[PDB]
This record gives structure tokens, sequence and C-alpha cells, in this order.
């Protein structure tokens, strides 16, 4: 072409900034389960159920704020399982899946299921994230906490970039849906 003339000011070439982007100025929820049954099946059909009152305290926070992070944290495993930011809040549609509940909890408090778009299908141990600390309680560490207990900005943050790379999934594609 032509004209192209310009005094570039600043030069980037990462894929972090779109990730740290889908979450800006996002509310973090730290999840715990008891079983890598669940977890597997929410990356298989990619939602997940829970209680009324987490479901109604998303959507809220979801319409209220910008988005919603959700890190999977599996409980006597010594790790993270993956996380995922809020596509959209909850749904009353035809029904939930089979999910695998004990000899005691009732699918019915589930309520309804969530759709979550896992942006890293990987890990992350515990020794990675063993260093964080979330000024909202006691200046302790990211990896002490219960099901569902709000997460500070820097804390769900880093504790993200901590996970490696992906190259299975669009990123992007979260992106684009945003701004459009």
């Amino acid at each position: 072409g032509s004209s192209g003339s310009s005094g570039v000011r600043a030069v980037r070439k990462d894929q972090t900034s779109k990730l740290k982007y889908v979450l800006q100025d996002a509310r973090f929820f730290l999840i715990k389960s008891n079983n890598h049954e669940n977890v597997s099946l929410a990356k298989a059909k990619g939602v997940w159920s829970t209680l009324p009152v987490n479901e109604k305290k998303l959507n809220l926070a979801f319409r209220s704020a910008r988005s919603v992070i959700l890190i999977f944290s599996v409980r006597e495993s010594g790790k993270f399982q993956g996380f995922a930011r809020l596509s959209s809040e909850s749904h009353h549609g035809g029904s939930p899946i089979h999910w695998v509940l004990p000899a005691g909890m009732s699918a019915k408090m589930l309520g309804g299921v969530f759709k979550i778009d896992w942006i890293c299908r990987r890990e992350l141990p515990f020794t990675k994230s063993a260093h964080l600390t979330n000024p909202w309680n006691e200046h302790k560490p990211v990896k002490i906490g219960r099901d569902g207990q709000e997460i500070e900005l820097e804390c769900g943050t880093q504790l993200c970039l901590l996970f490696p790379p992906d190259e299975s999934i669009d990123l992007y594609q979260v992106i684009h849906k945003m701004r459009h």
C-alpha cells in the first residue's frame, strides 16, 4: 500500500492479555468438590450444577459486575482441576444431567445448570499457588478456604496465569462475544 508512516509507541506479542481481559474487573468464585467424576463430567458436557444460593449469587454478581470466574479445586487432591469463566447465567430448560451425588444429597438442590466455557483444559499444582495471599480474610494463602468463598482480583488473576498455555481452546472467541 502507501502512506504507512506511523511512530510505534509500544509492541506486544503474548496470549496473557486476552486472558487477563476476559476476567478484567471480574469476580472470582472458588468452588470445591468431593470427587473427580464431577470435574470430568463438567468438562465433558461443559456445564456445572450447584446449590441454589450459589446460582442466584453468581447471577447477581454477574449482571452487577463484568464477569464471574470459577476456579475448580479438588479437596485432598493437592492441586487444582482447572477453571472456567461464567459464559452466562443458569438455565431451566429441559433438565440437568445425571450428576454423581452421594446417598444423601438431592439433585433438586442443584437447581438449574450453568454454562461454563473452559478456557484452560489443564491442571495446576498447589506448589505454584503456594505463595499468593488473599487479604480478604486474614492475609491467608489461597490454599486455604471453603466451597463458595469469594476471592480478590490479584489472587485469582495470578492463580490463573500460573496455569500452563492452552492450544485447544478459542480464547479470542470469548472476548469477541463480549464486545459484540
